[PDB]
């Protein structure tokens, strides 16, 4: 599609459609694109005082890049709620981008006052990074996405990846790319952008909790023909002798029964309470908290494997490090209280698996004789068995949709642990970038590289549309479920709503296991 | 079908199907049917000392009846749920009947001790009134229809009616029906009984809530060109004297501005609080009813025209008689307390109905003039106007379908009053009868009719099958939406199951407006 | 396992009188009983637990069928509002006199060959 100044490229598509087994959402926003680096390519590095935990080493490119990468991008709170209410599980299926209504604006700042014009020939570049070619930085859970509330206007991000380094250093291995090295599509106003995509086959999205434990599957009704011992020594006269007893195993003592699965894997976090009173008073947030080991340099675990936030009867508990933690609206940056930010819980999964901040189970440690007793230890940290069974952390709607499984020779259960689907070939990166144009030059040659350009930038609309596979429900429970639902009391200002200056809010995270699934 | 005695004449169906815009849900119960009123048909009356308010008369037959006409008779809870949460609206469309796997029993007592045998040969007889010439009992929100849960056995209740009466006497012009005058069919084990019925045209039950009030339908940016009377006198020197003057309305005097519709039809009812020291001392209960005046009796209206029954932050007020109450599980027949019943509320409606415990408004009943001034009063019955709007009252998990439709010259929105659907040709009343086996006659003729019977009952299976319309909502609304759902909260028993003895209850009654719609 | 074939048949149902300490039993032609396979896996499992009731290793011997219970989430020994019921009665199931069968069949999945075997190394 072509056409001149006054046509418009593209229309305005923001909905959502329901039809049996599909949900098909498209969203729409408008973005500003400023020019990032002076449109330089910059090489950047960790400070030289650094801890040796946060050394890095990298580039920064003078491109943006297109992001929608959290489910808020595309559900409205109500779509979100219709998903989550009747649904057992989904999947994403296929994806539409399109890109319209450019318009370059060039900037003159003579005396203090500013003055905005149309720069009618000017253009931008945009290509999708199709062949994965680029370092992917998507997936990372940065800022930058399409906003929630689709009346917002968001800039777009500057794009920039790390490489090998040493210390504050690079290495002859690390890779340095050029983006001008990609044949890019050159758009004036008038011109469009498209492409599509199409998702592999992964696992639906659990949007269930389990109606049973993993412990309690047997009938509580008939006692099982497999025996466990159960004493170990019986009364003589006046005093005892070692002696094996063994029994069979009922409801009274239903611990002891034989069992086919095991609780999926665990590695232990420090807990925290909510009540402030509760926690010690120091500075344990690194030295108390778990993390790996990396070519000699520490990182945090976070949030790591999926464990239960706490046990039944705990709610003011939570892992140190071992949850998603989102933000109010407007809340700082650094060291703000808790009242600022909103911590979810992941206690939906204690059925299967582990709690976070408990040990995994205990194992004996030693032989057991006539002069010698029995010793036993708990397993902080346990990797995964034959007979595991586990659930993946739920997705939020403001949380992330997807991440790129990274390319190596190994992996187990490769769905990212911030929440989501793992593609081999996720969708690709869209970089963008305003074309430079150099300003006033000298009449006499000079083969210095130009260094005085136009101030100018760019705006325009962007839309994605996304088909998602459902799978309905299909219980014989009887009673009813527990549904996400608004209260009904009166308040000053409704959830999920602007306020009176304009600003929407999101007042709490929301995720996806309501309906119920025996186990 | 009909076959030998070893051989079920039917199976047992029972679950719901949801399908698009279809749901259809079967149910199945095993019943049993005594011998009622020694096989005779009897006059029966109002006591001679009964208030004439109380007075009735008419007949008593040896027949039973099937009854199917509460929503809980074919919805569980988790079905209910269902259709609650996600539309908004629904009616029924078609419905299957089956009567299957008689026995009969012959029951001896001889010394005392009672034994049951089988009767092989003896049968029943069933007939639907499908040309609804028997008086129409159904539709009085009787006791007797099919238990909720379905592993529950119920008796079959015995078929009655009232005719014309004056005071305990009966006219000429009452009526007299023999139902062994209708054709009907006679089964014996072995033999099985099916009709099918199509429901005429109704619309569908709203079930959903307003999102605007009937009195806030303006956009609040804007004023109206219209004008109204804001001031009859202005100030004189140091008096005043009588100057009309007009405004035009805005938001700051909202409650001014020119509207084309009017609140429903009212008929005013006494308010009473559910806490105890509210109410006064003293017995109103039927001197401060409300009631209507029918050839000479007083006949309480229960519950009468669809008002709300409380304005906001008046939960604990409800109309004496202007909402459904039913019973908790195992609460008394008569004079039981306020925690033994569970009382509606029909708070939903005030948007475009008006409060059962207040007037309709004030009209002016005086003409003003220079030594006269206006005077008003209230409203306290008003009979509808062109222009009014209003919404029926809701339906309950526990609560009637439908009614029938009394075949009069006329009638004004023939929806029950009770909630449902109203319908000129309901759903056939079903009639059902051991037919009577003599006992050892005597040797000698006599022509006076038998008197001694073989003692003996009936069981059998009934299942009844209903499709229903659904009618999917399709709203724009931003943020989520009212959903009805379980406290998750732990609890010594989990709502809508048996208890630790296998007693069933239902703890709360369950409407339907749960999702909004714009006026 | 490949496929599997189940039949029940030859169904008697017998009425018990326990007048005066004796007990008479008597044949019940008119009765049923209710049968149904939850070929949908909606109920919650409770075979595969190494239970008791199951049928008897030598075919001369008779056997109690054993009585159906679940469990689902606690919170002590109380439940909360995840906790979820079931009625069976809420199942289409097949009706059976004195003379009426009932049979299924079923093919198992693609599952691995169980190693009856030992290493000869180590």
């Amino acid at each position: 599609g072509a056409d001149g100044v006054g046509n418009s490229s593209g229309n305005w598509h923001c909905d959502s459609t329901w039809m049996g087994d599909r949900v098909i959402t498209t969203s729409t926003r408008t973005w500003a694109l400023p020019t990032y680096n002076n449109h330089l390519y910059k090489q950047i590095s960790s400070q030289s005082g650094a801890s040796n935990d946060n050394h890095y080493f990298g580039y920064s490119t003078p491109w943006g890049y297109f992001d929608f990468n959290r489910f808020h991008c595309h559900f409205s709170p109500r779509d979100w709620q219709r998903l989550i209410n009747n649904n057992w599980g989904f999947r994403p299926k296929r994806l539409n981008f399109k890109l319209f209504n450019i318009q370059v604006k060039e900037v003159t700042q003579n005396d203090g006052t500013t003055t905005i014009a149309n720069n009618l020939t000017s253009t931008v570049q945009v290509f999708t990074d199709s062949e994965y070619q680029l370092p992917y930085v998507l997936g990372s859970a940065h800022q930058g996405c399409l906003p929630p509330f689709p009346a917002d206007v968001f800039m777009v991000p500057q794009y920039g990846y790390l490489t090998l380094n040493n210390g504050s250093q690079a290495v002859g291995r690390s890779s340095f790319y050029c983006l001008e090295y990609f044949p890019s599509q050159m758009l004036r106003t008038g011109n469009n952008f498209t492409f599509s995509y199409t998702f592999e086959d992964v696992p639906f999205h659990s949007s269930y909790a389990h109606s049973q434990s993993l412990d309690r599957l047997m009938n509580p009704l008939i006692d099982q023909y497999l025996y466990y011992l159960s004493k170990t020594n019986a009364p003589s006269g006046t005093t005892t002798m070692s002696r094996l007893q063994f029994s069979q195993a009922g409801a009274s003592d239903i611990r002891d029964q034989s069992r086919n699965w095991l609780p999926g894997p665990c590695y232990r976090q420090q807990r925290v309470s909510k009540t402030a009173a509760d926690n010690n008073n120091s500075d344990y947030s690194w030295t108390g908290a778990t993390k790996y080991h990396l070519n000699g340099r520490d990182s945090l675990v976070n949030p790591g494997p999926a464990m239960a936030s706490h046990k039944d009867d705990e709610e003011k508990y939570f892992p140190q490090s071992g949850v998603l933690i989102f933000g109010k609206q407007d809340s700082g940056k650094t060291n703000v209280d808790i009242e600022k930010v909103m911590i979810t819980d992941e206690e939906e999964i204690r059925t299967t698996n582990p709690v976070a901040t408990e040990q995994y189970g205990s194992v004996s440690t030693n032989l057991q004789s006539g002069n010698t007793q029995a010793a036993t230890t708990d397993v902080n940290t346990q990797g995964v068995l034959p007979g595991m069974v586990w659930q993946d952390r739920d997705v939020y709607l403001q949380g992330p949709i997807w991440a790129k499984i990274p390319h190596t020779d190994g992996h187990f259960h490769p769905s990212p642990l911030m929440g989501g689907f793992g593609l081999k070939h996720p969708p690709p990166q869209i970089l963008i970038k305003n074309t430079p144009v150099p300003a006033n030059p000298s009449t006499t040659f000079s083969a210095a590289k130009f260094a005085s350009f136009i101030t100018q930038y760019s705006t325009g609309q962007v839309s994605v549309e996304i088909e998602w596979e459902l799978q309905k429900e299909n219980s014989k429970r009887w009673n009813p479920e527990i549904q996400y639902t608004s209260n009904y009391n009166k308040s000053v200002n409704v959830d999920f709503t602007v306020d009176t200056n304009g600003v929407y809010s999101e007042p709490r995270p929301i995720g996806t296991r309501y309906l119920t699934r025996n186990l």
